[PDB]
């Protein structure tokens, strides 16, 4: 199949603004179909030495090959431009929903929760780490099944995410591993039940003080089995997070009881609870 062209598309509005790059709308001509096209300037990435970090991306989404996860239809490049043809996730940011509805109730969270554990065991299978796994990075499609995104600065078995879901080996020892990202997950199973992250300050420092000090508390409401689960992925050693090799892997979190009434084998097949 042919390489496409800016000029193939009909590009629309913008749905994402990033550092090195911009994710516009666009409907190809030939098909009709909607692409989220995600556009990087090849000056700048050269300019800030970021092309691993594009190499990466691309490399990753390639192989990848899950429905909870955004795909990779295609790439072309003009001379100032590299374009990126992505899946097209129609309602937009997981956290555009927290904000809207406040928090989720227990439905909700054990739903979403479980569809992005399903795609953690798969991409950690791949032995390829996300180490920036946050509601803004997760999408929903038409159907509000999850489709993860933004790989540029995943690891494949440097670099520090977002503040908020860092792990505290990412502030020690300068590393990460899987578990990083049960520690983001852990956080985000909070932040789905509380409305808010678990760690939280007026600025980065005083948040990875916090987090190195396991310095948080739940709210009263709390889903106490929710609770149980984050007290066991909210653990500075991370050898001993719920999830990770060392704890015997996925098995033991997919049984844990919070997840009791979950069918994992085909959840993106399962009609998602609605939210409110
Ligand atoms: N860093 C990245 O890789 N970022 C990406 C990658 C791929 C990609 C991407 C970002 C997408 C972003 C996106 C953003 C949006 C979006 C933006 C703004 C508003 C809305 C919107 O109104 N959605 C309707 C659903 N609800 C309605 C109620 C309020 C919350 C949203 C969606 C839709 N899709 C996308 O569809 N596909």
């Amino acid at each position: 199949p042919r390489k496409k062209r800016p000029e193939d598309f009909k590009f629309g509005k913008i749905l994402g603004e990033g550092s090195f790059s911009t994710v516009v709308l666009a409907r190809e001509l030939a098909t009709s179909r909607e692409y989220a096209i995600k556009i990087l300037e090849k000056r700048h990435i050269i300019k800030e030495n970021k092309v691993p970090y594009v190499t990466r991306e691309r490399d990753v989404m390639s192989r990848l090959d899950h429905p909870f996860f955004v795909k990779l239809y295609f790439t072309f490049q003009d001379d100032e431009k590299l374009y990126f043809g992505l899946s097209y996730a129609k309602n937009g940011e997981l956290l555009k929903y927290i904000r809207k509805i406040g928090s989720f109730d227990e439905t909700c969270t054990r739903f979403y929760t479980a569809e992005i554990v399903s795609a953690l065991e798969y991409l950690h299978g791949k032995g390829i780490i996300h180490r920036d796994l946050k509601p803004e990075n997760i999408l929903l499609n038409e159907d509000m099944h999850i489709q993860i995104t933004d790989f540029g600065t995943a690891k494949v078995l440097s670099f520090v995410g977002t503040a908020q879901y860092v792990s505290p080996e990412l502030l020690t020892e300068k590393s990460a591993c899987k578990s990083s990202d049960l520690w983001a997950l852990g956080c985000i199973i909070y932040q789905l039940v509380a409305g808010l992250p678990p760690f939280r300050a007026g600025n980065e420092y005083l948040i990875f003080q916090k987090i190195i000090k396991l310095e948080y508390d739940f709210p009263e409401k709390f889903f106490p089995k929710a609770r149980d689960l984050v007290e066991k992925l909210l653990v500075l050693d991370a050898t001993k997070r719920l999830g990770c090799e060392e704890m015997e892997g996925y098995g033991p979190l997919k049984a844990h009881p919070f997840f009791e009434s979950v069918t994992w084998e085909n959840l993106h097949q399962q009609t998602p609870p609605k939210l409110t």
